[PDB]
């Protein structure tokens, strides 16, 4: 029965990426414990976490529109499409907000490790994690688009 | 590491096939991926931690060839992805890695496994961005194709 507040350190570490790095505001939604298989997107940043008393799952998911606008603001570029460098980019976002996370549930007490990205890239999909454990979704919205952040940990 | 820490991933995925010799999956050979070509329409994802290592797995199936793995499985299928679909496949995912953390821990190498991650769309792709060399397997049949991938860094 985690707290929901569990979701806080990867809402902030990734408004440090979008907003700051890539010059572009998210509005969060309020953190749901997952009842929908409803946050599609076009583009998501996935990454497991092992810890000693823990282990889940971080999915970054993001409209199309919405990862390349923060691809031109980020990089200067931005190629019209998903492609490789697109979800390099995925990739480092996932990596950031997953590390911020770590650094800041750290000094919390709460410690793991993360695995390596993984990027899908598929039109309209959606991610259903399965850890026996609380599913903690989130949504942001901008006129670019929506992206949505879920974890889970046993 | 590469062929030590990958090959347990790809004869448990193996073994766990073995078991449904009615879809007749024939494997290709295991090679360093160098393409976005391979998709599928439901994928199960895990990463993984070891010594001095990270990485990641993921096993992507055609809609077809899952549905059929359900009919063996459970005996039902629903004709569709669905809950019931996207739980076999986490599951499956699980088995395999599961399987593979036993291998590895006999021969003396201890991985810890994340929770898995189950993707529904229509062909979708997966691409691993550890730093390391990523290696793609496939398994084809007549009722259609799965591909297992590991990455580690």
């Amino acid at each position: 029965g985690m707290n929901v507040n569990f979701i806080n350190p990867f809402l902030q570490s990734l408004l440090n990426v979008i907003s700051t790095m890539a010059s572009l505001e998210l509005t969060p939604g309020k953190p749901q414990i997952k009842t929908d298989n409803l946050a599609k997107g076009d583009v998501s940043g996935l990454i497991g976490m092992v810890g000693p008393q823990t282990k889940g799952s971080l999915s970054i998911t993001f409209e199309q529109k919405l990862v390349l606008q923060i691809m031109q603001n980020m990089l200067g570029e931005n190629p019209g499409k998903i492609n490789e460098e697109v979800t390099d980019l995925v990739g480092e976002i996932t990596n950031m907000v997953t590390g911020g996370a770590k650094n800041l549930l750290g000094q919390k007490g709460y410690e793991f490790e993360m695995a390596t990205p993984m990027v899908v890239s598929g039109q309209g999909h959606t991610i259903s994690h399965k850890a026996n454990g609380t599913k903690i979704i989130m949504p942001f919205t901008s006129s670019y688009g929506t992206a949505f952040i879920e974890v889970c940990f046993e």
